[PDB]
């Protein structure tokens, strides 16, 4: 039997294409300065922060650190695979209206990828980090978008090194734009493509702070930076807790 709410979520899945770039930013324009946005930086999985936030969240979204070319990356410690294994996310990403995101990114043949985004509405979270069933599934809206593959650019197309940060910046700005366009209140963010994609975590953390301070100030009610870091150094979390203490 097909698990609860997968149908309604897959049927509602929706693609934002790069030609919606200005539709997304006028949605940020229109929503800027609506709340006193409270923001944290934590050590939880993105789904653990989602399930915690749920009961006081009118509209909850979370960022999938996605593969540009294969849904769920093709599966093996990554965050996108954590969400697929414990939610209906995969049934949404393989949905027909989502195909152009993968199709175009592969034809792109560029490690900075395109600006397509996939919006997955009311994705059921079925399991906690331990992997046991929840009593009841917890819905979370998911924004899927690929951070530029910095590691690949450095080994494959170093001429696009200068475009890495600008790509991540305009794409981050569209991720906020999709969440305001869908009028979300509570965002679960994190160390976006600072793992397998090898971006600088100080840089991703700073880009988020620039946006949350600039074009997206006030635009959301709560932003939680759910960075998981098991390495004894904790380099990712340290960079996000260090660079976003200004904002909290
Ligand atoms: N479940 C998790 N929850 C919250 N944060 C996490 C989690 N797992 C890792 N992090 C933290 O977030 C950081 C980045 O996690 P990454 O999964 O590497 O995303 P990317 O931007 O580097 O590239 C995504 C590729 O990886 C896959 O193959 C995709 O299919 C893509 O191909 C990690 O270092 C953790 O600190």
């Amino acid at each position: 039997v097909r698990l609860p709410g997968l149908a309604a979520m897959r049927q509602g899945t929706r693609l934002f294409t790069p030609e919606q770039g200005e539709d997304l930013r006028e949605a940020l324009r229109r929503r800027r300065g609506s709340f006193q946005t409270t923001c944290e930086v934590t050590s939880e999985t993105t789904f653990a922060a989602a399930r915690r936030l749920r009961e006081k969240a009118s509209a909850l979204a979370a960022l999938n650190f996605a593969s540009a070319k294969n849904p769920g990356g093709g599966f093996a410690q990554a965050q996108e695979e954590d969400l697929c294994r414990g939610s209906g996310l995969y049934f949404s990403l393989t949905s027909p209206q989502a195909e152009p995101y993968y199709a175009v990114n592969r034809q792109s043949h560029s490690a900075l990828y395109t600006d397509h985004l996939i919006y997955s509405p009311q994705v059921p979270i079925f399991r906690d980090d331990a992997g046991q069933l929840l009593p009841a599934p917890v819905p979370v809206n998911i924004i899927t978008a690929p951070a530029p593959n910095a590691g690949a650019v450095a080994q494959s197309r170093p001429e696009q090194l200068p475009q890495v940060l600008p790509t991540l910046r305009e794409r981050a700005r569209r991720v906020l734009g999709v969440a305001a366009w869908m009028e979300q209140t509570h965002l679960v963010l994190g160390a976006w493509g600072c793992g397998v994609f090898r971006n600088d975590p100080a840089g991703v953390a700073r880009t988020f702070r620039e946006l949350l301070e600039g074009e997206a100030q006030g635009a959301f009610e709560h932003v939680t930076f759910a960075v998981l870091d098991n390495h004894p150094q904790h380099p990712r979390l340290g960079a996000f807790r260090r660079e976003l203490e200004s904002l909290c």
